[PDB]
């Protein structure tokens, strides 16, 4: 009764119809207003055009909202960076303080699974940070997915993170990880992570069959589908990856360590590449929304045929 | 039906009244009998005077007891160090062998949450040990709190442990961590850990609002509130911290490693400081009982107003 | 309705009678057909002779089977190595693709616990790999047991793995670990791991009392019983351990690291020792089946006496 579900989303959920959850970060960190709103509308339209209902999730004035109205999407967008970045562990505090929160992967998948949404489209997922051996800095996204039965549709893991260790951690958490139409696990900006995909899926229908099986089994762990960046944005992605490897090199040369390591890398990449990173992120989210919506629709067919 | 709940505690729980869980360690390792009993009575009295019901938890002759009678508290106290230190994973064995067990944070929070107690007052919580990178020695307290929806009221984490890594681990487990009336996460004996508080709460009512939100959301992860040592015991705490840093230094100089590392540190500190450590621990538990009881009462008001 | 339970197993479960779960690996990697089938029959017969019902678990043509018919055991055995090694996170994919899967400890304990089987006999359990500090390579067996209330009957952990870190990890996951009739935690092939047992049990009845307590408490974490290799196979085990320590030495000398480390060790041991490893594994599984069946029967008595 604390959570507000939009009528479009609740009616779809009642009848087993396709719903795609979305997080509130394309909005809080996009282009200058009202361009971030326009991007959010464009992503929701991709979901709608493919036959699913988009369920953008955010917290507004302490109210968790699953499915946003036009007014709510506008309000969220005009707030811009002023919203609290809200991980799962932050939800109760944002509710208690009646704040506005843009939910991360861990928080969004909590709310999506709470109400029975099976497919959550994101950009990337958090992971094991570089030099986690000394810091233990590991995203709660990985824990959350290990104990929430939901499918996350991502473009992989950023090379700023430790991708091999992220994959190992996901194995240990019992998360099924599959690359989409590839034997290589994608990094976010490049298809080349250097890591073999632990498993492979080749169509939205393949994906839906795995989700359907997971639901029928009542497993409490989730699924990560990783969709490699489209070749039409490989130039933008390759630029970011080149800048990232340069930043990593400069970081080593200047002995940047500890809590300053990750923010230094992020900082240096933006100077070299400006807006191309956001452009790549938007292209990735839009690709994930397309394939994620097809997965959700294929799943609703399997559910109908039960 | 295995667990025995005292009539005072069960009647309070039936009516949504304030209850504070307590562990059985102030007793098993306090001053010489009957001084450890007197300390336990003093802590329970602080809870009672503030309008809550104290629920001390222990296992006696294989019977988990939630809420102790006068006879039971006396019996437990006279046993002294003879009781098994009982972590969550030890409970079944202590029950099976019909033993006596003093429950740790992980075991106490299991029993407290089992019966619907929302607030558990402790001294400190276990954590990531120093050089866990080589040992993986990490307290089950952290795991337990990550999957039990209960608030633990603590004075932070001892500097004998690795506080930065403990904080990271708690983030990954989706535990909401907040310092009380400070931007700094407290170490146990000193307010100065060197780590920023990941979040802050400024009153018992703030705390209760977070717990209330967590309950309404049906989140399965818990909450750590960390209350800095009162200035009136900072001298005792500073002495312990000084002795701890000296022991850490001597440990490095004598290359103490592995399973001998943590017990060496504990051993050296006691020689230098004698009884002041226990005095500091008692002051901390009594402070946590005061604030914890106020939190529990404020929470019972929120629940009444639902 | 996706899972097929044999009539013998379902009738036993309905009436609280002794059932022992078994995994499908003695079969997929045993002696040349039909010798692997004969070994599987021999293990099931040990369970039957001791008064319990054997429940071998596998996935055949996408159907999870709990309890195999004569035809199914034969079919599984004739498939040999062609079956997918199926961890818990792989189950949904094997079901979705209608494949054949030999379930590992993590997958088998999921299915066993799903239907109410309390005792699962295996050979060994997976663990923390050597140099996990750099790789984070850790078996999902440990996670799975930390959140599944079932008893696993094993002969310990292989010295190819990092046994001290595996024990620490199990503590953190809240898994009760006990050595059978010893103060030393067994390695798989040798009773000498160099690690003290965190706890000890001295009879099948002791084991059953712990399981019974765990069930009554409704704890969601499981139990690992580790049974040291019988002295009558210590020569075979000692040979394997000697070969393992030699392989470890050669690995260090040739600087084998990363993802090549574990497979190199496994590879070298087989060249030096040929079939004695399988012989030792079979002896261990058969010993675990004997004691595991006694535990299951003793537990069914406790349940009858409730
Ligand atoms: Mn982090
Ligand atoms: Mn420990
Ligand atoms: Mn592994």
């Amino acid at each position: 009764s604390l959570v507000k579900i939009s009528p479009q989303v609740s009616e779809a959920l009642s009848n087993g119809r396709a719903v795609v959850a979305l997080e509130s970060t394309i909005i809080s960190h996009g282009m200058p207003y009202p361009q971030n709103l326009q991007t959010a509308k464009e992503v929701e339209s991709i979901v709608r055009e493919n036959g699913a209902i988009p369920a953008t999730i955010a917290i507004l004035n302490g109210v968790p909202c699953i499915g946003l109205s036009e007014e709510e999407l506008e309000r969220l967008a005009s707030l811009g960076k002023s919203v609290q970045k809200t991980a799962g562990r932050d939800i109760a505090n944002v509710v208690a303080t009646r704040g506005n929160g843009a939910t991360t992967v861990s928080a969004t998948l909590f709310f999506a699974s709470m109400v029975g949404i099976q497919v959550f489209v994101t950009g990337g997922i958090g992971g094991v940070h570089r030099h986690a051996n000394h810091s233990m800095d590991i995203s709660s996204d990985l824990t959350a997915l290990g104990r929430t039965p939901i499918a996350v549709i991502s473009a992989g893991v950023k090379s700023i993170l430790d991708i091999p260790k992220t994959l190992e951690y996901l194995e240990t958490q019992e998360v099924y990880v599959a690359a989409y139409k590839s034997d290589e696990f994608p990094a976010f900006f490049t298809e080349k992570s250097g890591c073999k995909a632990p498993s492979r899926v080749n169509s939205p229908e393949d994906c839906a069959r795995v989700i359907d099986a997971n639901m029928k089994l009542n497993r409490q762990a989730g699924i990560l589908f990783a969709i490699p960046i489209p070749k039409h944005h490989s130039a933008a992605g390759n630029l970011i990856e080149s800048a990232t490897q340069r930043a990593l090199t400069e970081a080593r040369e200047q002995n940047v360590t500890g809590n300053a390591e990750t923010p230094f890398l992020l900082a240096r990449v933006n100077e070299l590449t400006g807006g191309t990173s956001l452009a790549a992120n938007i292209a990735l989210v839009k690709n994930n929304a397309l394939i994620g919506s097809q997965i959700a629709v294929a799943l609703s067919q399997l559910m109908l045929e039960h």
